[PDB]
């Protein structure tokens, strides 16, 4: 932290004054991203009574938050575009609520501003955070600078993106502007509810792509204050990416290494399992095959010169939803997540760790309790003593499992690309798409019940008909080695209510087909859904009692319905901005299910 501005080059030095100017603070200061300064803004933070220490362990701290402001306001966070149609689809004609993003006009934008940000920082710091989306030195590397009032936000973004030396000495004109504040400007007028600034009647988080920049009042909370976070790696990143001929999805990326030492990355977008234990940190359970985590979020995808798809992670860290991990459940995660960690609503122990729902730490007889809302908590409370949407927020060097190349500029090329769903029945473990456009299909329908194309429909930076139009046109590059697409489902369900795959590190022998599928092997039997592995070349030996006819169910009621529930969704949510080819392949799909 410094008061020297000198080494910001001039349009970052404009854009920070211009919001010195807007929002008032009592003083403006650089950061470093250094060791002592992270010390520095703990010192001040638990001075603030924002951070608890958790003597328990190894340098981790537990923030609590106000209840009016724990998770991403999905009414709130719009994109700003002079044009509504650049933004999102028609409203649906029937009168259901849009789905696919909340649109706000410049006007618009422009005067919610103007009630917002005047005065805003008064009392408080200003600090200013250029970062680094991706190694600084990568070619799908962008840069940002965010400006906020919140030590704790600051803290979160030196874990999640890189912030040195390093950025300053790449930024130019070309960053996206990242506008931050909590709106809760000093003196206060009432006390806060743990320590928390926020103001969330008011919380507005938008986007505005052709302006490079994103604004966002009202909330601490991760994706609306970690502008790195979904803002700027999913939203504004699409629209670039639509622009410039690459990607920008919700997608973990893996290494997967088969016995005999060949190995492939692979993609992979999963809904409702954001934040949460995924393949990317698997333990796999056939013997030989190793995985490696390259990301467990955001892709940034790109094809080289000889038509490889090549992969970044353009996060440095792991902001991952709490309950529920376990070293049973994801070692891997325990391990990240056991030094220099910040926790966000979980649970605090009278031994001076952390508490979540499905937690195994071992603890002494007698520890006790308290909630993230402060208060004495035991088993069988009502509520839960973490929040459901509780966090740790960890650097991903800590994780035992990272690839080697999870932060090489280059990027690593992608074999595979995998859509994911959760469904007890009807939709098999495992399909391949018959080609591109097929496949592309296969995201687009994706369910999370709710429809969650190709995981981004929280995400969208625009039209998402648009999206899936970029998707195509993506397949026609010349020459291109375009990944194989796959849809997933390890959530089946038997004649008795229980799951008919195991999962977790058996997760692992779909991987395993998929891998040999890349390979060109003839290990796939043709179905009116895709491709699906022959009986006996997905590897079940070591899992007796399960039966692939339950794995791999062929069900002509379940598919007719499925199409006519996806075509009204497309009916009503894309309606003309649907590309022809999406529709061409329901009607496909349609014609197949006739003839079963
Ligand atoms: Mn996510």
């Amino acid at each position: 932290l410094s008061t020297s501005l000198s080494a910001l080059p001039a349009a970052a030095r404009d854009f920070v004054e211009e919001a010195v100017r807007l929002c008032r603070p009592r003083e403006v200061l650089l950061c470093d991203g250094s060791e002592e300064e992270g010390k520095e803004l703990l010192r001040g933070l638990q001075d603030d009574g924002v951070l608890h220490p958790l003597p328990k362990y190894d340098n981790c701290w537990l923030a609590r938050t106000d209840p009016r402001d724990v998770a991403r306001v999905e009414s709130k966070t719009v994109l700003v575009t002079p044009e509504q149609s650049d933004a999102v689809p028609p409203p649906p004609p029937s009168g259901g609520p849009p789905q696919l993003g909340n649109w706000m006009s410049p006007n618009a934008f422009q005067a919610a501003v103007q009630e917002r940000f005047p005065g805003c920082m008064a009392g408080r710091p200003l600090y200013v955070i250029p970062f680094s989306m991706g190694p600084p030195t990568s070619p799908l590397a962008k840069l940002g600078v965010q400006v906020t009032d919140s030590p704790y936000v600051v803290l979160s973004m030196r874990i999640m993106t890189r912030v040195g030396p390093a950025v300053l000495q790449r930024l130019d004109d070309d960053f996206v502007r990242c506008l931050h504040s909590v709106g809760r400007p000093l003196p206060l007028t009432e006390p806060l509810v743990s320590s928390w600034p926020c103001d969330p009647s008011r919380v507005l988080v938008a986007h505005i792509p052709s302006e490079r920049r994103i604004v966002s009042f009202g909330s601490g909370y991760g994706g609306n204050s970690l502008l790195g976070k979904k803002c700027f790696a999913l939203r504004i990143a699409s629209r670039m990416a639509q622009q410039q001929g690459w990607l920008a999805e919700h997608m973990l990326i893996l290494g997967v290494t088969s016995p005999s030492g060949e190995k492939r990355y692979m993609a992979a977008a999963f809904p409702s399992a954001c934040g949460k234990t995924n393949l990317a940190m698997m333990t796999p359970s056939l013997p030989g095959w190793r995985i490696h985590c390259v990301g467990d979020d955001i892709a940034w995808m790109k094809f080289d010169d000889e038509g490889r798809l090549r992969a970044i992670n353009p996060e440095r860290g792991f902001f991952g939803v709490a309950p529920g991990t376990s070293s049973r459940t994801n070692p891997n995660a325990m391990a990240t997540i056991a030094r220099n960690t910040i926790f966000t609503n979980v649970g605090l122990r009278s031994d001076g760790g952390v508490y979540w729902d499905g937690l195994d730490e071992p603890t002494e007889p007698g520890v006790t309790y308290t909630s993230w809302l402060g208060k004495p908590w035991k088993h069988g409370d009502p509520e839960p003593c973490a929040h459901p949407n509780s966090r740790f927020c960890a650097p991903a060097d800590q994780c035992p499992i990272m690839d080697p190349r999870w932060d090489d500029p280059e990027g690593v090329p992608i074999d595979a690309i995998i859509f994911g769903g959760r469904r007890p029945r009807g939709v098999p473990l495992v399909v391949e798409a018959f080609g591109w456009r097929h496949g592309v299909f296969m995201g687009s329908a994706m369910r999370s019940l709710m429809h969650d194309p190709f995981a981004m429909r929280p995400f969208f930076g625009y039209n998402a008909g648009r999206y899936l139009e970029h998707w195509l046109s993506t397949g026609l590059r010349s020459n291109a080695r375009l990944p194989r697409l796959f849809h997933v489902n390890w959530f089946l369900r038997d004649n008795e209510g229980r799951f008919v795959w195991p999962g977790f590190g058996h997760n692992a022998r779909v991987l395993a087909w998929i891998f040999g599928r890349i390979q060109g092997r003839d290990t796939a039997r043709p179905t009116p859904i895709g491709w699906v592995p022959k009986e006996g070349d997905l590897d079940l030996g070591g899992l007796p009692g399960v039966d692939y006819s339950q794995l791999f169910p062929m069900e002509k009621g379940f598919w007719e319905e499925e199409c006519r529930q996806l075509r009204e969704y497309y009916g009503e949510n894309f309606g003309a901005d649907l590309p022809r080819d999406v529709m061409a392949e329901l009607e496909g799909l349609e014609e197949r299910v006739r003839k079963m």
